[PDB]
């Protein structure tokens, strides 16, 4: 057993607060906020010696990164932006860092009873995700 056991498995959104608040402080634009703000998407996430795969899937997009922590990697989100990610585990919560154009928004996955909680920050503006298993 080991680092991310409790990560592990397919989650699907249960519920969001903030998000399109977030997005727009992200820089996100207004069609993509709105299409991506619907989406009610299933975060597949696995583990394969010390490479993390977290897929997430919706009827807007489909994502796919694979990491090893502390580890830089080049990512394309969602919404297209090209940026640079490192992910750690910081006391069992997983912190993804994304930096691009002088900008950084720091996306935290934890486990909380049954469920995972994304916390995504960008400046002063909070957004937390609840998702559960499918
Ligand atoms: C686990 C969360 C994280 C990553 C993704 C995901 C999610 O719940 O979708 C979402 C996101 C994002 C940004 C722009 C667009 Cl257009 C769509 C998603 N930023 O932070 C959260």
């Amino acid at each position: 057993s080991h680092m991310c056991d409790a990560f592990v498995g397919t989650w699907k959104l249960v519920s969001s607060e903030n998000f399109d608040d977030y997005m727009k402080e992200v820089g996100v634009g207004f069609a993509t906020r709105k299409v991506a703000g619907m989406a009610k998407p299933n975060m597949i996430i696995s583990v394969n010696g010390d490479v993390i795969t977290i897929k997430s899937e919706s009827t807007f997009k489909n994502t796919e990164i694979s990491f090893i922590l502390g580890q830089e990697f080049d990512e394309v989100t969602a919404d297209d932006r090209k940026v640079k990610s490192t992910i750690t585990l910081d006391g069992g919560v997983l912190v993804h860092v994304q930096k691009w154009d002088g900008k950084s928004t720091t996306i935290k996955r934890k486990r909380e009873d049954d469920k995972l909680v994304v916390e995504c920050v960008m400046k002063g503006v909070t957004s937390t995700r609840v998702y559960e298993r499918a």
